[PDB]
């Protein structure tokens, strides 16, 4: 009855990373950085904003857990102040909206903690999962959950089509974006799932 | 523990309306248009988007229920193509935030049914539910309940505030908001509730 | 020496109306609901039979003139199917049936155009214009004019009084009337004129 | 332009021998319309009563000959001014046509002069009525001024359309006496009705 929708590197599992707590600055594969505020430069450092992957594994000063799923979790981080805009992940799916389906997206969102090389990572910028149909936003969760610094917890977000949606047969396609509202501004991802079920 | 934030006109009951199924065109005593697309005009008619209260009582052609609480809701409606922009209610409270709070906003949603002499009501637009302090949306539940031609259903919006949060000692607000994703581009609210809470 | 007989809100200019296509769902003042199948209300909604004022402006989505006279017209729409009965306006007069004297009562009728959203205002319902001595209907003009979609026509009726005639020195009244006898059924009248003039 | 058929359109039956006699019986053709059963199934002269009178050479109601032939139709009420209306129907076997306007002319007769002590002074009111089913598309309610001893054309107009309801339903014509005042006699003649595309 309940499909699962492909998604590509939902895991953020690619790159494969050796040490625990290190890190990648590019866009992950198979991801797109949303940039509608253009604060992610095509070319990054450890100072700029950027996006990648980051080991989440044995003993990790950054979280109470392993990653929620294998190894690496998804990372945005912006370095401009608090309201200067969003930015994050794209993926646009091969599947398309179908009449008279419910469609779950579940996501894992991380709130860094500790302190490293003199940086503190206390606070959040906050989150929003989106599910699109083409570039409108069907539905989405607008930092809704509660998480602790340290942890991760699951964001849900539904859409239930109907017989005569305007969106039908337009390509699905998440966002998942740092509202950048306060500071630390770095938010983490993980675990991406996508399932349709006929009404 | 919980406490009620006072909301103005927080089931749209004012003004009285005498009979089923008849409504205003200007906004609610309590409220604003939220109008970030200009969309709803300033003098409105029958013939133009427009906003009020609406009578859903014994008899209603509208639905398979009475209003969520009392005997109106508010509505919005936008006689604009879909994708043109959004608009609805905002209302800045007194209430504050404050530091270490869970924050739970309901609203009742609504779904409008039915025909009139050539007219259909059938399709919703979407809706999304937003908790602000200041201009800063903390929470929104964009449009991820399913709701049934002729029936509400309750969106619930959360915050958890922090001891440090970058908003604090702001003006909570909220705003229910016309999505214009697709038509019939009509959409009710009824019985907004804000609580308070200490982690 | 012909003389012009005063009617109260002649053209249907009280109330003033603002917006284009704006209208009222009251009795006009200085008018009655000539109302004698009860077919319209005493309380009115964009759903049920009604009559009031409206405002033909510049840009009016209804007719290929502006109104006949001023900025108003008086409208009957009635809800109910054709055969149901009549309805319209009535205004009794301060002036009395005198002898020798020839009546000249005209009024504009206007059969309204077009569509909106699936409504249809295609077709008209027939009209009557009465002259009335006390209860008695000296001469009325029973839909004898052809008036075309989105126009208005100047409707003439005649009365000649005798010096034996039973109805003198009763007072002068005018019946404008929506006859229901097809759809759509909402007929208007504007820049109503009563002369008298000796034989 | 093209007649429509009217049968008895001059009250021309039954034949009347005596100039200003008169039978006190329903025209042929026609129905007695009696909305408010002021005319009795059997009428005297002293009753409410409808019939055909010869209004020829030399008559003393009018200052003219029958509009039409010998005959005219009338309808006299004896009933009090404001009793109700009665007249003349008759039902077509013509249907109504779209995009169509439609003509109807009858000549109205107001009665003149003294007859066996009787004054005929003064007038009912008339209305000429089309009908479709049994909706009036169109009347003209007591328009004309008719002076004592003359006759007047009544015209009556419709103009139907592309999506008429009544299209299809007989055609109809009723003429009518008013007795808004008295003397309460009413007369008619020359019943025409046309039709030409609009
Ligand atoms: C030098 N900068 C800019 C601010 C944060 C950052 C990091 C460098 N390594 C890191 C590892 C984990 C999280 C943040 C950083
Ligand atoms: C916020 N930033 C900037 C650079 C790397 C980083 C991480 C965020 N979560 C992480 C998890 C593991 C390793 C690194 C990061
Ligand atoms: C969508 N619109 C436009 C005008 C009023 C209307 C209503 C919506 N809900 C309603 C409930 C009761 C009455 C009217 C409305
Ligand atoms: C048929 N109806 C029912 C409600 C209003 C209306 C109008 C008719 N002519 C009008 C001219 C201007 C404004 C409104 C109307
Ligand atoms: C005896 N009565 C009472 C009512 C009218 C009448 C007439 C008798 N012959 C008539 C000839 C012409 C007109 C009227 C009458
Ligand atoms: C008003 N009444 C009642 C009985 C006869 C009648 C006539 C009316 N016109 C007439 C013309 C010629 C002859 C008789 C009548
Ligand atoms: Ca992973
Ligand atoms: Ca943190
Ligand atoms: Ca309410
Ligand atoms: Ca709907
Ligand atoms: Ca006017
Ligand atoms: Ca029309
Ligand atoms: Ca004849
Ligand atoms: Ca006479
Ligand atoms: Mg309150």
């Amino acid at each position: 009855s309940v499909v699962s929708i492909p998604i590509n590197n939902a895991g953020f599992e690619d790159p494969f990373i050796e040490v625990v707590d290190d890190y990648t600055v590019d866009t992950p594969p198979g991801w797109t950085t949303y940039n509608p505020n253009n604060l992610v430069p095509e070319k990054r450092t450890t100072w700029t904003s950027n996006n990648g992957v980051g080991y989440v594994g044995p003993g990790t000063q950054f979280y109470n857990q392993l990653a929620p799923e294998g190894r690496n979790i998804g990372y945005i981080y912006l370095a401009q102040k608090p309201g200067s805009g969003v930015a994050g992940f794209e993926q646009i799916l091969d599947a398309t909206l179908e009449p008279d389906t419910n469609y779950t997206l579940k996501v894992d969102v991380g709130n860094l903690a500790g302190t490293f090389k003199g940086l503190s990572f206390a606070g959040f910028p906050g989150y929003r999962v989106e599910l699109l149909a083409g570039d409108t936003v069907l539905a989405a969760d607008h930092n809704n959950l509660f998480i602790k610094e340290g942890e991760f917890k699951t964001s849900t977000v539904t859409y239930t089509s109907t017989a005569k949606d305007l969106h039908l047969g337009q390509k699905l396609g998440i966002r998942l974006v740092n509202l950048l509202q306060d500071k630390f501004s770095g938010l983490d991802f993980d675990n991406v799932r996508l399932t349709a079920e006929p009404t």
